[PDB]
């Protein structure tokens, strides 16, 4: 058989996401909103702004130091920067913006380490910063793994 899905689209970007905080995740499902640190909304809303609804922006959820992917969700709106404080575990996070959970489920790293990502020193995805971009063509990749896994 075959699975040609993913690897078919081009207007489509992936960031990995990292949580120190297991509460910070299951809120995120709960509720179907995130935050990023300053930085890191900038860059999201960025990708999100210019991707003018014509595909994906996908998030890569894992928290750190576990060991595992937890799951994947899609951007669902622009970055609102003034609201509610302290929501989160910590409260060092300003604003808020719309995810769609897609997947909940445990990946391991061994699933995913052998892939690496060439604008990132050739690094294991695995070992990414919190909101480091995927090229597309490794985004397809560890999409497929992870929706393969089980
Ligand atoms: C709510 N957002 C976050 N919570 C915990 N850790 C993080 N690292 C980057 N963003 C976060
Ligand atoms: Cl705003």
């Amino acid at each position: 058989g075959e699975n040609l899905y993913f690897q078919h689209m081009k207007h489509g970007r992936v960031f990995i996401i990292k949580s120190y905080s297991e509460d910070d995740i299951h809120r995120s499902i709960k509720y179907n909103i995130w935050c990023s640190t300053e930085h890191g909304n900038k860059r999201l809303d960025a990708a999100y702004r210019s991707m003018n609804g014509k595909g994906p922006v996908y998030l890569l959820f894992s928290v750190n130091g576990s060991g595992h992917f937890c799951g994947v969700a899609e951007m669902k709106s622009a970055v609102d920067y003034n609201t509610c404080a302290g929501v989160w575990s910590q409260d060092k996070w300003k604003g808020r913006f719309d995810v769609r959970w897609i997947f909940v489920k445990d990946v391991p790293n061994s699933q995913l380490r052998h892939i690496r990502l060439e604008n990132n020193e050739n690094k294991p995805v695995t070992n990414s910063r919190d909101t480091q971009e995927v090229p597309l063509e490794k985004a397809k990749q560890v999409l497929k793994i992870i929706a393969s896994y089980k």
